């Protein structure tokens, strides 16, 4: 199957909106991690491929995902980065787990329908 770009964007966008609109759980994930402003110079040593919701949005809007699995892989990359870097009981980690629960519920019907 070849996906048309605007059709792929339209099918996947609601799932990205569901993540971004969680308050407060989306807040640590709406912008790229800035280790300088956060005072965490070790961050890029641990997280070699950063990802966040704003970057996923830009990629979804600009034809960077040719197949749905590429979008799904970036969402999981964002989650796995947070689960590697942060303590289990931290706010970031707990919020990440909430987003992952939302994403599982939203992505599965959409992937069924393609």
């Amino acid at each position: 199957a070849a996906f048309k770009p605007e059709e792929l964007r339209q099918a996947l966008m609601p799932t990205l909106e569901a993540l971004y609109r969680q308050d407060p759980e989306s807040l640590p994930f709406r912008q790229p991690v800035d280790p300088q402003l956060l005072g965490i110079p070790d961050y890029f040593d641990i997280v070699k491929n950063p990802m966040d919701l704003s970057t996923i949005k830009r990629k979804l809007d600009t034809g960077q995902y040719q197949e749905p699995w590429q979008y799904v892989d970036d969402v999981w990359l964002m989650f796995n980065n947070a689960w590697l870097y942060n303590r289990k009981t931290s706010r970031v980690y707990k919020f990440c787990s909430k987003l992952a629960e939302v994403f599982e519920q939203e992505i599965d019907p959409v992937m069924q329908a393609l």
